[PDB]
DNA sequence: CTAGGGTCCTAGGACCC
DNA sequence: GGGTCCTAGGACCC
């Protein structure tokens, strides 16, 4: 009863793509993300820059002090998007099990596919090629027969290799896993099971059910099972996008609701213009804002609402700036949209 | 010195029977 | 007394 599932996963997808269109930041350290002085943070960079520290998520300013000579790159989101639909076609010529959860990444279930006599090794190592060979950049996948130990395997070999597990090989590739490779197991639970004596799956396999259910949830189950390499989730291929936001970071904090109303006036044509890609009628589930202030606690107030409509956010935008701000600055502004059900 | 695009889970009160 | 919706917050992912 055992299947199969790839995860590929593009080579620092941005950065890749940036220097496949200009050679000249292939040996340099580079890095896609806002500058220092629009408080940014890097979104991915190449090894040459990794080579310093620089990492994902990290603020700008701190990746500049670890290489002084990061080159800031703005990002073309258009050129990443066509690189994504062409792998995800890639992947189309082999399965239609294909669940993408980024831009740059999939899980396919290839169990009934008999491309390359049911090899799941050499499918994946075929798209892996292929997409080398027409979109001249890299992949690294992982090959094993759940879903999240094979996205864990896909960053074993990163750049440009792959990892398989089999399940004969699943107990002994659990016993010193740490807990926090686990996609979904973050920092904050990490440092929480830590702080009880668990770091591996070996130390939860050591663990009664129950008392994880009581101190966790939902969450001690899931941690609980994929222990154990228990991830009986089906790789989808019908998941549909349920919301769209747009939020931005000014470089200074604002104090003032002018300051503020003009910023949501520039917002809300670039929300307008991505809801009707995907809904021209504007007919939506509910709509809402976004403040973020200086002491970096944010609120969100959204409601049940029809329609796009740029005065019902001013409008609720203003009750909140009044209703909870206490005096403090605001580094962001973000309108939101859910979207409806089918 | 802390982005912007998202997903999913939780939890209290409203509302319903 | 038991479901289901509404909203806010937060951990987490890319
Ligand atoms: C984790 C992360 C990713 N991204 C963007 C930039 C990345 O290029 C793209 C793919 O995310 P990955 O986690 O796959 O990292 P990567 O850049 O492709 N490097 P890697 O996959 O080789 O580790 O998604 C961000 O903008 N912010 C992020 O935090
Ligand atoms: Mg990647
Ligand atoms: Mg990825």
């Amino acid at each position: 009863g055992s299947r199969k599932i790839i995860h590929v996963d593009m080579d620092c997808f941005f950065a890749a793509v940036e220097m496949r269109d200009n050679p000249a930041l292939r040996d340099i350290p580079i890095a896609i993300g806002g500058s220092r002085e629009r408080r940014g943070v890097i979104s991915t960079a190449n090894y040459p820059a990794r080579k310093f520290g620089v990492r994902s998520a990290m603020p700008t300013g701190m990746a500049l002090k670890l290489c002084p000579h990061l080159t800031l790159l703005p990002g073309r989101f258009d050129a990443y998007k066509e690189a994504s639909n062409h792998i995800r076609e890639i992947f189309s010529r082999y399965t239609s099990r294909i669940e993408p959860l980024s831009l740059d990444e999939a899980y396919l279930d290839v169990t009934d596919s008999v491309h390359c006599h049911g090899s799941a090794t050499l499918i994946a190592q075929e798209i892996r090629q292929t997409i080398f060979n027409e979109l001249q950049l890299t992949a690294s996948a992982g090959v094993a027969p759940v879903k999240f130990l094979a996205k864990i395997a896909s960053d074993m070999n990163k750049p440009n290799g792959q990892f398989v597990i089999t399940p004969a090989e699943v107990p002994a590739f659990l016993q010193t896993l740490p807990l926090a490779k686990i996609p979904g197991v973050g920092k904050v639970s990490a440092a929480k099971l830590e702080a009880m004596g668990l770091r591996t799956c070996g130390d939860v396999q050591k663990c009664d059910l129950v008392m994880l259910l009581k101190r966790f949830g939902k969450f001690g189950r899931i941690l609980w099972e994929r222990s154990q390499g228990i991830d009986e989730r089906d790789v989808n291929s019908e998941r549909l996008r349920k919301s769209v936001g747009v939020e931005r970071t000014m470089a200074e904090d604002i104090h003032h609701w002018s300051e503020c109303e003009a910023i949501i006036e520039r917002l809300y044509p670039e929300l307008e213009r991505r809801l009707a890609k995907v809904k021209p009628d504007l007919l939506i589930a509910r709509q809402g804002v976004k403040l973020k202030f200086d002491d970096f606690q944010q609120t969100t107030q959204e409601h049940v609402w029809p329609r796009l409509n740029k005065a019902d956010l001013i409008a609720t935008a203003r009750k909140t700036w009044d209703e909870r701000r206490g005096g403090r600055g605001v580094r962001l502004v973000g309108l939101h949209v859910t979207l409806l059900d089918p």
